[PDB]
């Protein structure tokens, strides 16, 4: 098994900055078999220039988690799996880091990079996710389906039934 | 037990329209146990309006099963669950309108509208799912830009491992 993954990042130094995105694609049997995606609070706050490049502001950060509180919940997510990424050096680092610095642990995975291997069978230019993706004719994606609003739908649900536990929720 | 769902149809009218995307959660203990989705093909192609309105395009169609196929398996991911849905009437009389058409039943099931409860617990100027996520702060609503570029990545993989 396998899980696919892609963070977003509060710039390119995975000493001192932070993983404000993760996304993720669990594999078996040559078949996506589930997911992950969760928005992570910064404890720096996010300065102008981030989400001018990412396009994630402080207010969309404001009301979720921490990693204190998502890391465990990502690797329990993988634990057996190996790690696929385009470019999985970068995002990997920043991995094994946040690891150590919140959780105590030395960690390691093996990974296997999309780009790398893309250089190994292809002949291209540029090696971006965009340019092997048209190389290969693969293609057209639809991202947003019936199955993400059924997933927002159930948080409102969710949410709506802890606030009717509480007595007087009425007024 | 529980499943929220959410289908993409062909259009509103109840006599001639056909569900084209099931999407569906199941929950227990307050939590997600399960999940299922898929596309299904139409007798009846999918219009332009339709393709531009729910993304889904007749050469995604080409190879899905039918609705003849899908409703059983799907009424085997339902069975005994309470339903949940956002503006419920429409999907709930498009689901039981398609169980009598396929399969004969006469078929009925409670339900839960987040809708009317947002009614009951909120007071906004619109009730669509997009202001009440706004207003319980459980957005930002349909973002998930690395799950889209995990997934495209997951498919390169797929492919090379398939290749050369």
């Amino acid at each position: 098994t396998f899980v696919v993954l892609d963070f977003e990042t509060t710039g390119l130094d995975p000493q001192v900055d932070e993983i404000i995105e993760i996304g993720a694609v669990k594999i078996q049997g040559g078949q996506i078999v589930d997911e992950y995606h969760t928005l992570i609070k910064p404890s720096r706050e996010i300065s102008r220039k981030s989400s001018e490049i990412t396009g994630i502001t402080q207010e969309m950060l404001e009301n979720k988690r921490s990693i204190e509180e998502v890391l465990p919940e990502f690797l329990g997510f993988l634990e057996d799996s190996i790690i696929v990424a385009h470019n999985a050096n970068f995002d990997y680092r920043f991995l094994r880091l946040w690891i150590k610095k919140v959780m105590g642990l030395d960690w390691e995975r093996p990974y296997i990079d999309t780009l790398a291997l893309a250089k190994s069978l292809l002949k291209l230019r540029s090696y971006s996710l965009d340019s092997v993706v048209e190389k290969l004719g693969l293609g057209p994606f639809r991202h947003h389906r019936a199955l993400d609003d059924a997933r927002v739908t159930a948080q409102v649900f969710l949410r709506f039934v802890e606030m009717m536990k509480k007595e007087g929720h009425h007024h």
